[PDB]
RNA sequence: UCUAGAGCUAAAAUCUCGACCCUUUGGAAGAGAUGUAUUUAUUAGAUCAAUGUCUUCGGACUCU
């Protein structure tokens, strides 16, 4: 899947596609919230500090924060309707992993800091 | 007309009381007294004048 990473410290954002199950494997699982370290993941990203701020899956239904389920369900939602809603846990059925840097490491990444 | 995360833009015045002073348009010291809505309970929401009448011509009487 892909990483939609933003760095709010300058502002700016870039998304990674990433196809090696190595690499999304630490994901797996987690949640909205939670500080996850990419260097696992990669060794350019070393020192890194990462949280999963949101995104889609495939089929457009994004993680809502803190629902439950890590499958989709359906949701009485904001004068309120009923639409699909995809669980906060993470899954490779996601299409996305839209995620925020907190703590920089080492190395640097050219079309993000 | 689906969605995700990021950085922005106290004082008041009026009511009554008036010590008084002053004769004219009269004028005043100080003595006090007063929230709006809402809710329940409590509170308020016999007489006088004469023209009647009597009289002793001074006045008395409210029976009509």
């Amino acid at each position: 899947m892909k990483l939609n990473i933003s760095y709010p410290v300058n502002g700016s954002q870039k998304t990674f596609e990433i196809d090696d199950e190595h690499r999304i494997r630490v994901f797996f699982d987690k949640r909205i919230g939670q500080e996850v370290d990419g260097e696992a993941v990669g060794d350019e990203f070393k020192g890194y500090v990462f949280k999963i701020s949101g995104g889609n899956d495939k089929q457009g239904f994004p993680m809502k924060q803190g629902v439950l389920l890590p499958t989709r369900i359906k949701l009485l939602l904001t004068e309120r309707k009923r639409k699909s809603v995809r669980g906060a846990i993470v899954g490779p059925d996601l299409a996305v992993l839209a995620l925020v840097i907190v703590k920089k490491g080492e190395q640097e990444l050219e079309g993000l800091t």
